[PDB]
């Protein structure tokens, strides 16, 4: 008292919202995923990758609860050993490795989800009707699915606080370390969140890529052959304005990746990459870009026989952010 009132409530707070948790992801469960395995609304695969790990997602969850539930039930002093045991070591990894699967999956997960309820009736009267049941207690299925990252993103602030209200010593160690264990995931989590939804578009973009023009100029392009983007980073995309000439303007959607700039012209559902001038592929271990006085809309990127690349923005804004952006990652590239 007071760090005692504190304590036990903290550590009620986290039995209780891990249970509900627990209940909420059996709901998922329930309701949703395995009812769609069965009325085979999608190929079973596919309905894996929606939900990457479901089952053995609720698992882990349900051996915390159960281990909290047993520690109080025996009683509350002690329980950084209880919190270790999810979170570090093996059992730690593992939890990671399950939780982060099925996050990383989110944003995949839902636009499948809408794809289908707006594309197909049965589905979305399905889902309706599901959303509908008591067991929901009002969440939508869109409601539902990131409540596993929303969750990874409580335990440390649940975790921080019981551990500063923790008056031994030695314990209080423990549940620090586990504290730390659970930022250590989260920001392995948010990562591969990132990773994946990177990845997803990145082999979009790279079944959609018209390569023909690069594999026949004569121009000496020939290290990207046989250009692949799926293993690299995203930084940002964008449409814009390609001036070429003072009199003649190009279509095209920008990607800023880890080490090389394309300006894409979109045709059809394609991507190509067209020579025409000026290349479409440019490597920032070079570039720089400027401000155009007489159109505060556009910019320049220059690469270090120039080589002057005229790309104007819709709003001031955004070309301000092009600008920004491009000179920040094209000066965190490295010199041999």
């Amino acid at each position: 008292p007071k760090s005692q009132v504190k304590r036990q409530e903290v550590i009620s707070e986290l039995l209780v919202t891990e249970a509900a948790h627990v209940r909420m992801l059996r709901v998922l469960h329930d309701l949703f995923f395995q009812p769609m395995a069965e009325c085979l609304f999608f190929p079973l695969e596919e309905l894996q990758n929606i939900f990457p790990s479901l089952d053995e997602l609720i698992e882990v969850h349900s051996l915390f609860l159960d281990r909290l539930m047993k520690r109080r039930q025996e009683s509350i002093e002690e329980i950084g050993d209880v919190l270790l045991a999810r979170f570090d070591g093996a059992e730690g990894s593992w939890f990671q490795k399950i939780s982060s699967r099925f996050c990383s999956r989110q944003s995949f997960a839902l636009e499948q989800l809408k794809a289908k309820q707006r594309k197909d009736p049965r589905f979305c009267a399905f889902v309706q009707e599901a959303e509908s049941r008591p067991r929901c207690r009002r969440l939508q299925l869109k409601d539902m699915i990131p409540t596993e990252m929303q969750r990874l993103t409580k335990y440390p602030l649940l975790l921080q606080s019981i551990g500063q209200n923790t008056e031994e010593p030695t314990e209080r160690e423990k549940v620090e370390l586990a504290a730390e264990c659970c930022r250590e995931i989260l920001h392995h989590v948010n990562q591969a969140v990132r990773d994946m939804e990177d990845l997803l578009r990145l082999k979009d973009y790279q079944r959609r890529l018209d390569l023909s023009h690069l594999r026949q100029s004569s121009d000496p392009l020939s290290e990207f052959k046989n250009l692949d983007i799926t293993k690299k980073k995203l930084v940002h995309e964008g449409p814009l304005t390609w001036r070429v000439t003072k009199d003649k303007a190009v279509e095209v959607h920008v990607l800023l990746l880890d080490d090389l700039l394309l300006l894409l012209q979109r045709q059809d559902e394609r991507l190509l990459l067209k020579s025409h001038s000026l290349r479409p592929v440019l490597r920032l271990t070079s570039a720089m870009t400027r401000e155009v006085a007489t159109d505060h809309k556009a910019f320049y990127v220059l690469f270090t026989e120039a080589q002057i690349y005229e790309l104007v923005a819709q709003t001031v804004s955004e070309r301000k952010n092009w600008c920004a952006l491009i000179t920040e990652t094209a000066g965190s590239l490295k010199v041999p």
